């Protein structure tokens, strides 16, 4: 029912955007079918973890607070695809980072995917009293993500910023705000119960779950094989400010740090294996278990504090944390 | 006074955006000075033709309709920089079209410049009753520009689309909407006199002035030397759907079209000179004078129709047309 409704609204959103281009933007059918194939390629295929979270938060606030039910659920599906389209926009920009027409189309695809989030919001929420507040919070979170990408890209240019506090700043702005906090806020806006929750505890939970999610991703990028991870890990070659790097530099000797700096950020297969050897000898995978356990305790405690004022809203956060844990 | 006030508001807009990153986004001073230098590089240096147009439209509607004067003029300066920041966003995306950190920073700069238009609007217009209507029209024009870039990039991929009607469609969506129509609408919104004008005649004037502006740019790209144009013309090498191409294909013989197709879209210095020779022998620079004269007559006539219901608003359009002519 949730996934089936989320994909049914996708056909409604896609049909409007493509017909709007045909009727109001004078687009030929050849480009309409081109943009339909591009939209399905970039937006469909994922697990829809961000989009379905908006649905799970909305369905809890309407039953635990009937023409209003069908509207709130449909509004959450549109907001769910706004984030999925936004995620597709970020992924397209990442492919460009790593008269050529394929690059011109990639840049154009990234602009259309972002603008489509505004077009589907200005239409399905044209008469909603929260249209102005939704666009402002959506644009501020998108601006937050762009700032987080500046922290991540320039994390090794200005190992001084290879600290645990700066790592949290990267995860917070680059990932946690739009992946965990944005779906929760959008579920509150479509349910008209936004000021009825403690945003401080809600924001604190979103940053902890994103931190828990990024630490697990950093370890799998280095140790999980490519066929079992789904991609090729490249954090060591790209000199990323990963959780393994900032934790190794804290418990390593002067020679181990010198050997780390002489091998980190290189594409050599032996230098990357040297960095993995330093991570293995430092027992970082043992500290990874203890670090994630402490974060999980902080999540289980803040949900109860959020439950004292948001009983149903905390039930969706546990489900959100359940799929992260 | 106009230019001096427009640059004074720039310092106010820049100071807010940078302090917001320092106070609300936890940005270190090294990156704040980095973003200050990037903002001045991408946004400053141009002629500010789009930004100053918003000021000229606003000052006419307040004197030809005193604490309201200072607010409307300041609101027009913020809207003027929203377009200038938007133009800088488009230019940065064009540089990308033609672990590399310089490309990651270029993509990040393009995202920040676009988001800065929303941040400066959500702040200086936070209590304005037109904040929701301004963002929707701004996002729709930005979406219009992205669609126009799809028409321009794919103008030779799908010489069938090398027609005068499709050329007008490219100029309309790619350039005319955000360069000529957007500054006029923003001048009406800050003056609270938007529904007091004929938008049909206003839109028709914006597309004609943009068409008049693009035809002149296409001829200068081919004939004006690099030192006198400010850049190197490359429409022939890039196989662009220029006004010279769509006009040549209409008045050329079968061999001249065959010679055109065998030389258009190539970087060879002799093939580009062959295309220029075909343009010279077809007397296209003679038709360019007659085509621009007919467009100028249509502009001078629609301003009078717009004057019958918008006396002062048409005075700024003549000034807008005066700098285009
Ligand atoms: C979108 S994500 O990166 O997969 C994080 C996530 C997960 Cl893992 C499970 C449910 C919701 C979310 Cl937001
Ligand atoms: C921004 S532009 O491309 O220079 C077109 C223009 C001109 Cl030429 C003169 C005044 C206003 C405008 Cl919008």
């Amino acid at each position: 029912m949730p996934m089936q409704m989320f994909m049914q609204v996708y056909d409604e959103i896609q049909m409007f955007l493509l017909e709007e281009l045909e009727l109001k933007f004078d687009m030929d059918p050849n480009r309409v079918r081109y943009l339909r194939k591009m939209m399905d390629t970039t937006c469909l295929g994922g697990k829809y973890n961000r989009g379905l979270t908006v649905i799970d938060v909305a369905e809890s606030l309407l039953s635990l607070s009937g023409a209003r039910r069908k509207r709130v659920l449909h509004d959450a599906c549109v907001c769910g695809w706004m984030i999925e389209f936004l995620q597709a926009h970020y992924l397209v920009e990442d492919d460009i980072m790593d008269p050529d027409v394929t690059v011109q189309c990639a840049i154009n695809d990234g602009l259309l995917l972002k603008s489509w989030t505004h077009m589907m919001a200005m239409h399905f929420f044209a008469d909603r009293p929260f249209l102005q507040d939704l666009l402002c919070r959506f644009n501020r979170v998108d601006y937050t993500t762009a700032v987080g990408q500046l922290y991540d890209v320039t994390s090794m240019f200005d190992f001084a910023e290879f600290t645990l506090s700066n790592y949290k700043r990267i995860v917070k702005y680059k990932t946690a705000y739009y992946t965990y906090l944005l779906p929760l806020v959008m579920g509150l806006i479509v349910s008209e119960a936004l000021p009825t929750v403690d945003m401080g505890v809600t924001e604190e939970l979103a940053m902890l779950m994103g931190e828990y999610f990024q630490v697990q991703d950093d370890v799998m990028d280095c140790f999980t094989p490519p066929e079992r991870l789904g991609k090729v890990g490249t954090d060591i070659q790209d000199a990323k400010c990963s959780w393994l790097a900032v934790t190794f530099l804290a418990k390593a000797s002067s020679a181990q740090v010198a050997e780390f700096k002489a091998n980190y950020g290189s594409g050599d297969s032996e230098k990357v294996a040297t960095v993995r050897r330093l991570y293995e000898e430092a027992d970082l995978q043992g500290d990874y278990v203890a670090y994630e356990a402490a974060v999980a305790e902080q999540v289980k405690e803040l949900i109860e504090k959020l439950r004292l004022c948001s009983p149903g809203f905390a039930a969706s956060v546990e489900t959100l944390w359940g799929k992260t844990y």
